[PDB]
């Protein structure tokens, strides 16, 4: 289930001041430099003219599954593909974007092995690898906004290269002249856009490197493209590779599933068990929000797990039960003072909360044993193995009624 995330000008006639990109990632589901650059641009960038068009993951399944491509190579399906191919209708959606008129430059971000040199110096380091380098298929597209391929591809490898963090880094050119034979390269994305008279550009960030030194690179890429096509824009941090590694572990990163309420991805337990999701509901057709634009769940086993890109945030055991939605708020006293807590919500607790009794309301504050409204708790009635999170901190109150589950609300002892 990719989706496509617009980054534009606040004042909407700014969007014709400057060119037009579209920016791709994650067309593999294990290559997660691509889609935490695409995820980290979304969520820390501004784009000040023009329109920069984002797709922070092509094949969400894979992601999900950290896996390169459960129904084959997406990458390769651009050119013939029958009708009955799993993946026809994602491919077409993907075209669709790349060919509309509102499109110059498509950028599409890969992590790939060893570090490409143009001739063979040994295994990791040969024509045959992809690490490091910024690719066209060929030097001009006439037609294009902008069809001078190569000087774009020059002076963004130049930016890239301003910026090495060590020398083996360095990026180089790659031209697979795609119309001159390559028959695979004629199957993939960037000839599609070529053939549209889009400029179009693949960035390619080693798999040697570790994730954040990865998305460096690809952001670098990413920079240097905006530069080259004047679209202006600010990002709200410092790029080097620990300001990098602090965003991608945003302990501030959150998931709402379904009418749940929110819960922070890092420091979760590893698994969380008898986790209410609505019943008769298929995985991916459960709602999950997120401030991150590649979380998502998927079904292991007899487990859902929740993801951020290839990183598993914890195992839930899923408590299957109708999600009756009638009970909106319940009254609870929280350090002394009546309030109305909305169902989904998170309420912060220095020193104890009371939740009233209501009628045909059951609820169970999960880690407090004795209907467990009318009791006054404190932290130190919490048996802690039951908390959400590490830091034992977190904890679930779920309500009933009373075979139905009308909703959860979490405290959180601060
Ligand atoms: C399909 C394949 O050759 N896989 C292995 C045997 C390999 O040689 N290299 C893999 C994958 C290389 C790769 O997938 N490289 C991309 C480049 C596309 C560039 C551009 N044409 C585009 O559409 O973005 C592609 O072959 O699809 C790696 O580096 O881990
Ligand atoms: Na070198
Ligand atoms: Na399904
Ligand atoms: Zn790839």
């Amino acid at each position: 289930s990719m989706e496509m995330i617009e980054k534009a000008p606040t004042d909407l006639e700014d969007r014709d001041k400057a060119p037009h990109l579209l920016l791709l990632a994650g067309i593999q589901g294990d290559e997660p430099g691509g889609f935490n650059a695409t995820n980290l641009f979304l969520m820390h960038y501004s784009v000040l003219k023009g329109l920069v068009e984002v797709v922070p993951v092509l094949n969400k399944p894979s992601m999900l599954r950290n896996h390169r491509g459960l129904y084959g190579d997406m990458n390769r399906k651009f050119a013939a593909l029958d009708k009955k191919d799993p993946e026809y209708p994602t491919i077409q959606e993907i075209k669709s974007l790349i060919a509309k008129p509102n499109i110059d430059a498509v950028l599409h971000l890969h992590d790939g092995g060893g570090y490409y040199r143009p001739v063979y110096v040994d295994a990791m380091l040969n024509p045959k690898r992809w690490g490091n380098c910024f690719i066209i298929d060929q030097d001009e597209v006439k037609g294009a906004k902008f069809p001078n391929l190569l000087a774009f591809a020059n002076n963004t490898i130049e930016s890239i290269n301003a910026h090495l963090l060590h020398p083996i880094e360095e990026y180089h050119l790659k031209n697979t002249r795609t119309a001159q034979g390559d028959t695979e390269m004629q199957k993939a994305l960037t000839f599609y856009a070529i053939n549209q008279k889009k400029s179009a550009f693949a960035n390619e960030a080693s798999k040697e490197l570790p994730l954040a030194s990865r998305v460096f690179y690809h952001l670098q890429a990413i920079e240097g493209l905006l530069n080259q096509l004047n679209i202006p824009f600010k990002r709200d941090f410092e790029l080097n590779p620990s300001s990098v590694h602090a965003l991608i572990n945003d302990k501030s990163l959150w998931a709402k599933i379904s009418s749940l309420p929110k819960i922070p991805l890092f420091n979760l337990r590893p698994r969380l068990n008898h986790f209410p999701l609505p019943h008769n509901t298929k995985i991916p057709q459960i709602p999950i929000e997120s401030n991150a634009y590649i979380v998502g769940l998927v079904k292991n086993k007899q487990e859902v797990f929740l993801k951020y890109g290839n990183k598993l945030m914890t195992r839930l055991s899923p408590f299957y039960i109708e999600f009756d939605p009638s009970l909106e708020e319940v009254k609870m006293q929280i350090d002394n003072k009546d309030q109305m807590v909305k169902i989904g919500s998170v309420v912060e607790v220095k020193e104890s909360f009371y939740i009233h009794a209501m009628d045909n309301i059951r609820a169970n504050v999960i880690g407090f044993s004795v209907n467990e409204a009318g009791y006054t708790i404190r932290f130190k009635d919490f048996q802690k193995r039951f908390s959400l999170d590490k830091q034992e901190r977190i904890y679930r109150i779920e309500f009933y009624k009373n075979n139905a589950f009308s909703g959860m609300i979490l405290v959180k002892f601060v």
